[PDB]
């Protein structure tokens, strides 16, 4: 069983002119769509990657994020918040949000009692942006992980947060290196990282800098070697996964399973 | 290593309008384009496809075919000829295609000694034509025919280093998709049975549309994966109506597999 996160980016280029100005109604209407077909899971990032962008403040977060939690109000379960603030996490756990999904990896401890409370699940990725020798390079990557994970798991077990709500992502692309040999070495032995950590896998290599380096294409032409990534984890222990074309991704996920009840 | 074919569908709706004409200069533009992102080999295929169509005369085939090899005379190795018509066969033999694709499988004869003093490969395709056949009677049934039907092209002087085998993919095999998923789930067997190439053609095709209920245009992604399969499992040539996706498929999973260490 594979569960979808589908990505819905607030600060996306389709949701604002040249006002600056952004669209909450425009939100609203394709967070919706995406849960009708394809996305088992809505992954609501109010946080702005664009190169020239300042961050952006938790209060901001939450203006964004609010109008979406309002629309979807009677399935809170299928709704993630992809955000590093904890404010925007305390928000968003109060209302009751099914996941909260961090590149920090919640390292703020003064939030975990909060979290121990609700019963939400995290979302807890792994950032090699940590520093040694370097960037991180591959014939390390996946001890470094393994290290990670064991302090964080712990911190968070400490403090009342149960082991079944915890949902554990490797990094990929530059979380990871700048080098793709890194995000490659972890990929293609996600199975060994899985049966150490011992804990449901999520994985999201959708669009990212390590699959433009292997097959040289621009970030829109990466739909097709995102996908064999994508299914490529699947096989080796991800149990969800995070894309930019959810709707793709089940409807191959539902042919390969069905592909697999013909083998003898 | 594979060799991605990509179809170049002469009668499909992007080549012709109101007219009723089918508009050369867009496909041969497509053509090229394809080859410069994606394809190793172009598929052209002029025979219709229209659930209302009659069938199309050899003479209306080369005529829909003849300005693509003008078009691609200096890269001849590059182009297969998608057609089942002695006459066209013959016609793209004079004029050095790369491959000849017979969804009839070369059944006539009378066409094997010009074919044996061409250089062409032959994409040898079998179908369940000559419509149910089961799954469990698939397997065995394909390996006999093709050991019939290879024997006779060598026969001719036709060289088995030559021939590439195609099984046939959804209706081609059965109305039902149980069939065409039991014979692509195990390939595998197919080509150590067979011992010769394997090329195969699922994209789109029903047995796709029936396991993930999609129509034709949103089956893009479940092709990939069946795609992505058949080469895992012995198809050295795909045939596909998305070849420059399948090609950066193929380029991500051949470098992720150099990273596998060990056991
Ligand atoms: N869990 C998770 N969330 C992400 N959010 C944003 C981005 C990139 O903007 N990447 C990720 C990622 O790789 N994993
Ligand atoms: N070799 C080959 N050719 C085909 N041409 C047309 C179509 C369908 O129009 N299918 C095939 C196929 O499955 N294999
Ligand atoms: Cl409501
Ligand atoms: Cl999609
Ligand atoms: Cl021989
Ligand atoms: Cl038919
Ligand atoms: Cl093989």
């Amino acid at each position: 069983m594979v569960t979808v996160f589908g990505i819905l980016n607030l600060t996306e280029d389709s949701f604002f002119d040249e006002s600056r100005r952004l669209d909450p109604a425009g939100a609203v209407t394709a967070a919706i769509e995406m849960l009708r077909v394809g996305s088992d899971v809505v992954d609501v990032g109010p946080a702005a990657s664009h190169p020239d962008a300042r961050p952006v403040s938790p209060a901001d977060e939450i203006r964004r994020i609010a109008p979406l939690l309002d629309a979807l109000s009677d399935q809170m379960h299928r709704v993630s918040i992809d955000s590093f603030q904890p404010e925007t996490q305390r928000y968003a756990l109060k209302r009751g949000v099914g996941y909260l999904n961090d590149i920090q990896g919640f390292p703020d401890p003064a939030l975990y009692p909060d979290i121990a409370e609700a019963d939400c699940r995290l979302v807890v990725m792994h950032s090699a942006q940590r520093t040694r020798t370097g960037h991180l390079r591959p014939e390390d990557a996946l001890d470094e992980i393994v290290r990670f994970f064991e302090a964080r798991v712990s911190a968070l077990r400490r403090s009342g947060v149960a082991a079944d709500r915890l949902i554990l992502d490797p990094g990929m692309g530059f979380f990871l290196s700048p080098a793709p040999e890194t995000s490659l070495h972890v990929l293609s032995n996600l199975q060994k990282l899985k049966s150490a950590l011992g804990l449901p896998l999520l994985v999201s290599v959708s669009r990212k800098s390590f699959l433009g380096a292997t097959v040289g294409l621009p970030v829109k032409d990466l739909g097709p070697a995102s996908l064999a990534a994508e299914l490529h984890a699947i096989g080796n222990g991800a149990d969800y996964v995070r894309t930019h074309a959810p709707g793709d991704l089940r409807s191959a996920i539902t042919f390969s399973e069905t592909l697999a009840k013909f083998r003898s």
